[PDB]
């Protein structure tokens, strides 16, 4: 079962040396006892033999093994944060003249990497609506190399029909590299590589760390794409420190029991918001009526705790402050995936500015919630007090 | 004095909160108390206000302040390792169609970044001999954007005439971006920005960490180049974890005493090797007669502990094993800059293969030594026993 | 609610400085800006002003505040492990000529502290059956200074009738110091200081850390006993490092969701064992019929995951190996409270040796289980295969 | 040589697993693969086999091995701080009816442990002047069990004549346990166990950590005393966390270079103070004419950087603030042994209160300096500016 796998993934004696968790091996230099040992380590420097800290130590190898098991991959590359994983995973597969197709709901830094870094290197990015499904085939060009998915989408939470997208891509361009930012599912609520996606990228910063106190990115690739990902990310010097790798492995051990609580509480909040007179729309993948909810129910094994809703009006600046400055339990901060509940607001034009070649279909202020581990009735009371401040 | 500055750099109450060292603030999310505080943080997100962990926490800000003071820069960008600092600093300043001019003695991963990553992104790379001095003017092309120095050079230790190179570049291409990998000097034995170099890059993994147990890159830029470095590195998701930042700041505090011992011991070893009947050549910047020694004496305030020498013969494979497998104090490992002494060997053709457009001028086996903090007479005895195994 | 309190306890801006979690302030030396500041710190050196690392840094103060809130105490002393907390908390309240009255089910190291350390310092120790209730009055001597409870008991899991014990102690010896080892409840499933117990001691090593990778003891005292505990423990140099304090605070944030899973899974396992033909007895506080279950039901707000059962025979060493060496999911290790399930065996004569002045009422091998976060059906299948190896 | 030993002590493959430094193995639970392995671990639970985190992990074993090598001991017990090491090492060897004879220059918390904890447990304490030498024999009682040395003394820096003290103790009470707080020498500038002392105690917090950011105590015993120290300290739950153990091992690797700088700089400052018109007395073991200097010269292999001096007046409150509040390089803080220079003031009556059965022989304000790694001419200028503020 998944909970059993999460408890045990990566925890073998060669890494733990007798403790429950892997040892933390901090190193740049790794010592070779003989020339023959150095030769063996060199041949196997990307295959789990100690060679140099930039390739990893036992602590990294343990996390990589866990991530490959849990996401069903051939290899797991590590990065200093999620944004580095996105940027370097895309970069690993493109060259001057290539085209990238990206969902218009991609995380904003991912879009900005494409428009501000890739563009000046001669790589063009085109965009698609997250519900395009099989019609994505019409957007694939002879030079399309990468198709970049993010399901649910950032902020607005739309869920792709991954089977339809993948089948369409494979009909026209079977060698294309299909990638997904699978952070919301923590890589485990949506088994991306089983759907024919080539690489599943996560900001392990979110639910894998689970406590808002480490940053790390991961990218798990299938056998076809692993060597290129591994070696090109390594040429960019991408790695994570051993201690953060240890904390990510450690986060896996409570991920199941945390996600179940985030799911239960966030769906309860979403159902309540959906009945609320001051709410126009709720964007939660698990809530009926949300964009792509059908595909969430069919293709995912659960939900996490991040979602958004649209208020019945556009808050003025004074109302925004009255609303946001006076919560007792929800905090304003970027990121998500921890034990604390968070809140942020965006006006519709702010979202339109990060929906390339598209418009938004709402006019109220959008509120993004991360539902943490607090008692849900306490969180509901905090939201109700917020509504009373703007009614 | 430098020792006083090393002890005190970056250690102000806003970061230390009453301890001697900065606090370790581990964070992705950073909490805004009000909308107005969030707006202030956003405006100052690259100016030392807490905004998001990818930009940094107090711990990173303290290290950045220290590095800017010590290297005389306007800002310091942080990276997961030295190789990431090199790759991402170069990438931050190029676009397709540009040309990079790099010393042929650059660290091999730096060269491989150019030939295997930059080339396919439309950026070409040419090469120069490290002693080219003023004649580098003749290699500057209409599209040359970056000139990349490394002094002393990797492995073979040639010291550039930086004043001559910089003046020649500035004559032809006043606005070119001149960068140096200043790891051997730990950024402090050679004050690169004072020579008109724009960006000083280090593998802080080496002497700044000082103990072979953390990896981190830094790049300190002048005011002209800082914004582009900062923002382009950020778009690639480049950062370091808070704990490694803390350990780098901590390493600064003993860097002076350590470097003085590495200098004293390595020069004594180099002087002894230069007299030895089994040694053809010694490549140590501080040793009279070594390539660019004149420029080391004029432009540096000291030496570190890394150097190389050439044996009086080409060792066979059996002799290589007899030599390297049987040291008692020197260990075989990559990297350097720690408290432990290290040894590695290369045959001439191995070096030729990483000297683009050039040949090597020696035929014996080259031995690279890192001289650590052990008693120097014990290290000399270990080297003497090695010579007896191959005589 | 408890979940909201656990998420938020100890997190105030003075400690977090903008992050979700408290900063990690590592220090011996704490720097006074002026003589005036040093005088204020000295006066308040046990009252939350920074004075010296042995008293604590911001990180410790944050944890102490959280523990005092959650357990309803006046102060929380910190120790290097649970055993240090037990030994030093008892030591803090005794002098030569005193008597300690301790439950015969106390953790063996607690008993050994009493019989091997206290005895030679002129402090005697007597014993009581954990179900003695109101009859403890007859065991209280004129020199009885400390009454030491542990509910549930170690290994055999008997639950005290705390109201009856406390009322009897206060009738006969109102000034006595009543202490409890409250580790099984994690200090939160049994609110000891609301029952008139003076000091609640925990091995935070167990459920508070929650991941088997830190060691730390805590003792939360009421107002009457705090000053003596604090100052006498400080005279023994008792403290914990800042990083383990941080990790204990961090563990609080998932404690609720973890404990609910440990309760659900362990009670299901206990119910299955209680109908199993190879099981003579099940010792689980939450299982109807277990010793002191009625007091658990009345006085606790939930259960954790540690319990035991007695087999239908005393296993030989060959049978123990066949049983224990071949589990797939349960591991053999000491301690408990983590995400992993653990198994250990005790022969009845081993238990008798640590039940002073009492006898054991079973003859089969006792198996102690820690039920972790794995899927319960997987754990049940592992236990079933174990039974088949010994049937 | 000592530098080579310090670099290499404790660093064997079974602890480093290929890195330069020991792995960091964080654990309470240590997992036994079989019943056979559990039995072997139990038999060897105090002899370097993994058994339970309270006994230690690989990281602790590596530190213990290093400390035993460097101090020439049979075993090394670890503690949460130096004060815990002192208190628990004394406690490990006493029982009701015993007497402790302690130098009246002992660190004040050591004295207070004896007078506030031991006294109420039936253990008495008497005192001796640090220069008593052979005349200590007259103070030894039939029940004297422990003789406790500290050389140099706390604050006032008097060096004992250890050969004369030890010979006198052995002539009258050969079975006594002779202990020393050897923190000032970092355990390596005075090889206590070679002088017939039984146990060498250190606050590893000071020079071994070396950076003012960890707390840890050590006690290295000879073969006669090791088992009692080890087992009685374990019964009090004394241990240190794995990460601080790692950082102590790491501190050893620069201890030699650091101590040489602290010696050179502090002696220069002491010589300057000794000719200064505002200075009445200088207490520095390495300065000719200081109390016990002849014993330091004979018995020590170097000096550290902590010493004191007496001003030519007793500063008023206004003068104390003018002097201490306005230093640019010296910080006011407790503890010492780091890279930062520190300053503290004590009035004569403060010292008199912690010199039991002795009298102070100065009337000016006493200033204790820790001389760090800053440039010594900068430190001298800071002291000179201080003198100008109180002239
Ligand atoms: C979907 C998604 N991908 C990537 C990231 C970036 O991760 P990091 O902040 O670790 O760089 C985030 C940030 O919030 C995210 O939400
Ligand atoms: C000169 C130089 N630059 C960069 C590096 C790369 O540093 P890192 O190993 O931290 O990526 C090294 C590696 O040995 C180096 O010697
Ligand atoms: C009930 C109880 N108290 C105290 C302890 C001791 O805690 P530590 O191992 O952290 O010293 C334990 C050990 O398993 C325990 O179970
Ligand atoms: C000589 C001496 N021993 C012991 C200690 C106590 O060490 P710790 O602060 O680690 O408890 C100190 C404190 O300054 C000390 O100077
Ligand atoms: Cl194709
Ligand atoms: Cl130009
Ligand atoms: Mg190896
Ligand atoms: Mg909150
Ligand atoms: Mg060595
Ligand atoms: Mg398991
Ligand atoms: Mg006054
Ligand atoms: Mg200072």
């Amino acid at each position: 079962h998944l909970d059993t796998a999460l408890v045990n993934a990566g925890r073998r004696k060669k890494y733990t040396q007798g403790s429950v968790n892997s040892v933390i091996q901090r190193a740049s230099s790794l010592v070779f006892d003989t020339v023959e040992a150095k030769k063996h380590a060199t041949r196997n420097r990307a295959k789990g033999e100690l060679f140099y800290g930039r390739r990893g130590t036992l602590t990294h190898f343990s996390l990589q093994e866990a991530m490959c098991e849990l996401e069903g991959g051939a290899g797991c590359a590590l990065f200093p944060c999620g944004a580095a994983a996105v940027a370097n995973t895309i970069l690993a597969f493109v060259e001057q003249g290539d085209h990238v197709l990206m969902t218009n709901t991609a995380y904003e830094p991912s879009q900005d990497f494409c428009t501000k870094i890739l563009a000046k290197l001669g790589v063009t990015t085109g965009w698609f609506d997250p519900l395009i499904g099989a019609d994505i085939a019409n957007l694939i060009q002879p030079n399309t190399k990468v198709v970049f998915l993010e399901s649910p989408g950032s902020i607005t939470m739309e869920v792709h029909d991954v089977p339809a997208i993948v089948a369409a891509v494979r009909r026209v361009a079977p060698e294309a590299i299909i990638m997904i930012d699978n952070t919301w599912a923590a890589g485990v609520l949506f088994k991306a590589l089983d759907f024919g996606i080539d690489i599943s990228i996560q900001a392990a910063t979110k639910y894998l760390i689970g406590h808002s106190d480490g940053m790390i990115g991961t990218a798990v690739a299938n056998a076809r794409c692993w060597e290129q990902l591994c070696e090109n990310a390594y040429l960019m010097g991408q790695m994570i420190d051993a201690d953060t790798a240890y904390m990510t492995s450690r986060g896996l051990r409570t991920l199941g029991v945390r996600l179940r609580q985030h799911h239960e509480s966030s769906l309860r909040v979403a159902e309540w918001l959906a009945q609320h007179p001051q709410v126009a729309r709720v964007n939660h993948p698990a809530l009926p009526g949300s964009k792509g909810h059908e595909f969430w129910k069919r293709d995912f094994s659960g939900s996490s705790g991040l979602f958004s809703f649209v208020l019945n009006k556009r808050l003025t600046d004074a109302e925004l402050a009255a609303y946001l400055d006076n919560f007792s339990l929800f905090s304003m901060a970027y990121s998500w995936g921890g034990f604390e509940s968070l809140i942020l607001a965006n006006q519709p034009e702010h979202i339109a500015a990060i929906r390339p070649e598209a418009e938004v279909d709402f006019s109220g202020t959008l509120i993004r919630l991360h539902i943490g581990l607090e008692n849900v009735d306490d969180l509901l009371a905090d939201l109700a007090a917020g509504f009373a401040r703007i009614v």
